[PDB]
């Protein structure tokens, strides 16, 4: 391989420049099957790999793991072999009552809850998605009858104090995080995920472009515990047209 | 007055619910006078303010000043007047090479070099613009067929030091400071200027919405500060006026 | 212009090396005319620029407009035209509940509450006055039978969510700010207001002399903002102390 | 399942109270099977677990995938299946010219280079082992042969620009890490690793034990087998 | 006694208000005896106090210690015992070359290189002294002849690496102090001492008055390592207690 | 003399490598008194210092004064006199409910609630003790029939409201430290106290070893002396075997 961890070589991306980047190693061949003539690329570690066609145009479909940390890896390797493109695609928990379970959110800037954010700008620098492949989410939102949640996540480097869960076995929550789901909310802060603020951190800081549509699989208004892939794949397709 | 600082009273606005927010109060009457039965209100402190018409809808234009600490007060004041949209029109130095002195900046978002920011939230708190309304700049730049650099701008508490200018008494930069232009332009950041962080957080956090567009008047890879060599177009004045004509619509 | 944004040159300044910097362009003149001689230089965006004399020495007074990014301007500025000492007179909201409406506080040190500070020198760095230039103004108090309230101020970035004024759209101060006023006062903590703490940090860090005289405009204890219920002046004791410094 | 991540239940842990770690779950098995009556539990994400019987008491095998915020969600899950004890066998760069490949590290504590560390405990919280495992590690390696190096470990939520790498698409370190690992060799720190600052913080203010045993498998300035049957032999040690 | 660590009660200090707070137990009773019947009162640990009387009114000089930990501790015990007002008095290391060894500096506020005054506010607040006390350490200067040097001090936890001090075993400074008394020494800063900063803060919010002088021992323009000063802070406590 | 504080020169040593560092200068000659040949060295400020010898092997025996700064002179001085590892034995204050009177506490690490150790390295280093000293400290405690308690401590600059103590003039306790005890007391740690944040990071960082052994004698929630001296002249023997 010419990269450290994906165990891939330019040769076998065809081209592409764009990623779709879910969390979940096993979402990536569901997602390569929505596009043609899907191609199995590598597994290693939470890296799972595929290649497939965005009406005639090469797409690499990479899972980054939960976290900035494993996301981080699979990005710059990704651009180490020509992508400069990332579309996630992901899971979160809504922290406003208006918004349902099955609705869809396009993040257009994150808080920054997250370390790895930090090794590429300080903290002053915002968490802010390419306006361009924003645009393009929202566009197929719209297209497939859907109007999308649009505005600020917060991101994540723990699923549970971070997110300000009690339903743990101390059912502590450091001072940090104690009390700042409220303070989300009152700032009109959408939902919670893992990713999107070092995603966002790093391809602004670094020349690439990146954007974040989630399924809202449970609203933290009502509970801690309980399609986004035929959006993304149709944003893929407006940006490579 | 309604408000303790613009000498405004709600009846004045008319109904206004939408502000156009140059920094400079000397700017307002010009912004006015592109809408219709443009009409002065008040002028207190840095606070010139002036109502006018967009096809038929009032829009108060009042400036903020220079920094977000007066940005601030506007920005709340004309809220508690019913303002829930403002748009930023703006002057700013590019620190990417190829934007040229007389090009326009839609600020998405912005670095948070400002104290005001953090009156609202915390600093992983992203000082974004609303996206709507961003939306609308973007568009009316390129009806007046000017295609508008659009990304991440630097938002400055300080003209000198903080956007680490040299030629200046001293000729030093605090060390938090001293490097940081080069790290900016390294992570593509294209420009600087003094209120963005601060209303974008404010307005973020608040449930109101905010954008901002910017004419660029010196190129910071050749020049500290703009003299007569500078090249000297669509203004961001106009292109304001008609994002805030789409909005409105 | 000889600097870009007052609108100056240092010919106009005909030899001042001490300025007077309130907060408000409208008061500009009413101090310049405190003193003999007062001309118009300039006005251009929030800042108005006078020359007068005092004792027969000439003295710019400029408005900085609100906050420390528009202070931080003005300051540079005409440090570039000569101005070496900064006399900053402005309006205050006191938190102590015996410091009453139309007393006067001169500020020794500030509470660095806002962004500008930190464009000059890091948060560990105190935001103090110049000795001798608080020594004047405490001079100038007691010369007018005037004994100042002589502490620590607060200097904000913001008027409402940062002096935790609740009486806004909102109604909310986010969490840094929420019980800091309380903190404040138990710290002994007279006052609030809005560009000392940027106007010293830059002035000590860079070698120029700074001071701030007030006057209080409402008691934070009694009322959020002040009205037509709420109760010598700070203009005239900055004045006297310039005279104090240039004689 | 009885939590949300791992698709594991109480029972099928068979009453296992100690873990053992990797970041990589294609290393579960073979871990696994170092141990009696191995058992495939489950996949998903990357948290592959198994089951096995070291001197007949049940050890759970788990990954936890790379860096602290996918650890934090394993070791919270474990926690609440009644795991109370997490060893760490990763692999490792190491940045002292006296550690050489083959030899092992033995990780006391960590720099916070990390993120999820701050959900458990602000900075000054020390992300310290557990005195009583990393004495099983120490006595591990010695029992095998290996004088384990054994200190302090930075850990860093990246790959590339925390561990200072500049062999990268942009090639640009961001300030906070310009010059840091030179900083972090003159204070005496092994290695660079990604999850033990999370690790160790969030299980010592949990209550919970905690320990690190590395393969170092690059020495940025000039045994896979070793330090897997390593932990297996402190886990042994800590169950005796 | 009264106090948890000085040994000291209130009836000891004979209805004193004002101390004297030297940072070595050594120079306490040098100090007293400028002042009139001078009385040992206690030492334990780094504290050795002692009782005199300036013009007639009980003065208590009790050591703090270096550093701002200790020096909390004794202020803290000290105000227990009706104490109001510290006077400081130090010495220290010039970074200015135009301060000479053997000069005075009234330290009008400190950068807060130390972790105590943390405990008393957050960094935002000013490390200041009180006016009346400086303007009163001011004046003895002068009295004595003195035109002292009034201004910032750097205030560290340390003596060697937060003072940029490089003749030592490793010969490294941590980044964050790299670099930094050349920072200072651009800003004004006239000197380095290592309680002042925690005085100030704690004394400031705490409703106390404190101030602060220091003879300079060394000149670090020109080394690392090589009074007046407490003939001074006598003289301003007399004027503060007339 | 060779170093500005203390006082010392190196020959002063007769190779002394190992110092027993206790806050208390009045404690200096007790501790050096259980070894044999106690000599006297110097006496400066807060700063006694004695030689005595530990199964034939030169020790010394210098106090620190209260808090990591006069610690921190106090360490760098002796380490240019050839001191490379430092034992401190203290006094402490106990915050768990299960930390009786009389017993132990080896601190393995501390909570960095002081300044000094900010002078030689950034928070997020660990104010870690080295392990083989540590292990001695246990090995000693064990050999005299104790079972220390092993574990963190929160290492303040402050006696009082660091230590969230109302007990004063004011009885104010500043943000920071409001509720403090509690964070700590819920993550695990055993105890208060003035000097190890400061020793830990500064020896980690300079390359130095060090430990810490307290005897119990109060607890904040509810012939020590003598024990925990006793211990670390039996840890010192150890280590110079
Ligand atoms: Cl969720
Ligand atoms: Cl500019
Ligand atoms: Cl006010
Ligand atoms: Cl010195």
């Amino acid at each position: 391989a010419d990269v450290f961890h994906l165990g891939l070589t330019k040769a076998m991306l065809d081209g592409a420049t764009l990623a779709i980047v879910p969390g979940d190693p096993e979402r990536v061949k569901r997602i390569a099957e929505l596009m043609d003539n899907a191609t199995f690329l590598a597994s290693h570690r939470e890296y799972t790999s595929y290649l497939a066609y965005a009406d005639g145009k090469p797409v690499v479909i990479c899972s980054t793991g939960i976290g900035g940390p494993s996301t981080s890896i699979a990005v710059e390797e990704l651009a180490q072999l020509g992508v400069n493109t990332f579309l996630r695609v992901g899971t979160t928990g809504a922290i406003q009552p208006h918004v349902n379970v099955g609705d869809v959110i396009v993040t257009q800037a994150s808080v920054r809850l997250d370390g790895a954010s930090l090794h590429f700008a300080p903290m002053e620098f915002p968490a802010v998605a390419n306006f361009e492949c924003t645009t393009a989410m929202v566009a197929a939102c719209r297209d497939a009858g859907v109007e999308p949640h649009i505005g600020v996540t917060a991101s994540s480097d723990t699923f549970y104090p971070g997110q300000e869960r009690y339903d743990t076995v101390t059912g502590r929550v450091t001072r940090r995080f104690a009390g700042s789901m409220k303070e989300w909310q009152d700032m009109g802060v959408l939902n919670y995920e893992m990713e999107s603020a070092t995603l966002f951190t790093m391809c602004a800081t670094q020349g690439w472009r990146a954007a974040c549509v989630a399924g809202v699989i449970v609203n933290r208004t009502q509970q801690e515990i309980p399609s986004a892939v035929s959006i993304v794949v149709a944003a893929a397709k407006k940006l490579l047209a």
